[PDB]
């Protein structure tokens, strides 16, 4: 059972998630991202599944991340999906910001609005030894 | 003096360079990457003598990677810079794909066109693993 389930948008979050895996790996945490762990059957039931076995849960907020989670009243989304397991299961929630617009919390579905509410970090390029010590700080 | 050099570009391939970085790295390759090994001193300089030193030079073609090269007569852009010392130096080139667009060799400086005609690799986000392995194999 993984100890960090890593949630990022494929677009443009795809390096910085494969990157945060490598490195949590290298430290010692069993890691979920989908590309490594998904196998067979419905993804939509092992995806829920895989968030809700992880104690922490990794959320990267590249540019946009969000947008599509946007009037997703519908809960559709699979980031949407993600992060609203993660919040009503209680978990350690670190989301890792690259160059994301922090949204006013009223334009995203009150089902994940909490996710705001947060402790982020910031990834540095310059500064990555760093981030990542940061990161392994945060989780549990 | 490392054995492989990471030539990027920072506003599109910064994510995809770092990820090299570690997994060369954890494969036990010595890699010059400026974020960590660029030190004190006139920059141009030492960029240029990492270039010399490194047997191996790769080079991340991310989206538009080589727009600023093109029309950068005086040679003043960096990653211009690096490829024609690759060249010049006889270097092994790897060129790394994610979603670049190869440019016909006339919109390139006539010092550097030959660049396009090294076998390069492409990134695939669903078998990274592969990818790296691929990577190795090309390094010397």
């Amino acid at each position: 059972t993984p100890d960090v389930f890593i949630s990022y948008r494929r677009n443009s979050g795809s390096q910085l998630a494969s990157l945060l895996k490598v490195h949590l790996q290298l430290h010692g945490f069993s890691v979920f991202i989908d590309v490594e762990k998904l196998e067979a059957g419905k993804f939509e039931d092992k995806l829920i599944q895989s968030v809700m076995g992880a104690r922490n849960f990794v959320l990267v907020l590249s540019p946009g991340a969000l947008d599509k989670c946007m009037q997703d009243h519908d809960c559709k989304d699979w980031v949407h999906k993600e992060i609203v397991t993660a919040l009503s299961c209680g978990k350690n929630i670190v989301p890792i910001i690259d160059g994301f617009e922090w949204p006013e919390p009223q334009v995203l579905p009150e089902d994940m609005q909490a996710v705001l509410t947060f402790n982020g970090i910031k990834w540095s390029h310059e500064y990555q030894e760093a981030t990542i010590e940061k990161i392994i700080r945060f989780l549990q």
